[PDB]
């Protein structure tokens, strides 16, 4: 499948493209404002995850740092990134559907639309200024809105037993992203395409 990562940002970001244990194409990429990068991601891809990261570094070898989505230090993610990360999610032909969604369960970064290029189904957005609008104690000082797991390791906020519910931050990120999940047990925001679509994500697709 080909995903476009569109930079509709007036900042840089550092795209990503992790399956957890595995870059997806390249991995990742600096996207100055207004550019495109295509990446072509294996079908069957379980567990698929796009984000940016904001202020990076990286020296000529791809090593450094980011403020967002950091994935241990490289240019090129083989891991997911560090929290806040607005996450485009995606399982491409499971079962001869593909799986999409925008997840805020790992905080807000960067405001984001994943759409197929593709017929048959919608895409989903999460484009509210979150970070703007984010509760005091889930600031992320480097930039960015963390929810409420990463910044209080509980069994709620996490979800450790497998059962919790909405939350007053869970229900933060849900009011101002109601196309997003918000935590684990959200009702799922999934939308189902057909077997082998192709995606835009757009990073800032208003501002």
């Amino acid at each position: 499948a080909t995903f476009e990562i569109v930079n509709r940002c007036s900042y840089t970001v550092w795209a990503a493209a992790s399956k957890g244990d595995a870059a997806l194409d390249a991995g990742g990429r600096q996207l100055n404002s207004g550019e495109s990068w295509t990446i072509n991601v294996e079908p069957g891809t379980n567990g698929g995850k796009i984000w940016a990261r904001t202020d990076c570094y990286f020296d000529d070898s791809g090593s450094g740092i980011c403020k967002t989505g950091d994935c241990g230090g490289l240019l090129r993610c083989k891991r997911f990134g560090r929290p806040p990360t607005t996450l485009a999610e995606f399982s491409l032909n499971q079962y001869g559907k593909d799986y999409i969604d925008i997840s805020n369960i790992k905080g807000f970064n960067v405001p984001m639309n994943f759409s197929p290029t593709t017929r048959g189904c919608r895409g989903v957005r999460c484009a509210a200024d979150i970070v703007g609008q984010c509760p005091a104690k889930l600031k992320a000082p480097g930039g960015g809105c963390n929810d409420a797991c990463t910044v209080f390791q509980t069994s709620e906020y996490c979800c450790t037993t497998g059962k919790c519910g909405p939350t007053e931050y869970s229900r933060f990120f849900k009011r101002l992203c109601p196309d997003a999940f918000s935590y684990v047990l959200d009702k799922p925001t999934t939308v189902t395409c057909p077997g082998s679509s192709n995606y835009r994500v757009t990073f800032c697709p208003t501002a």
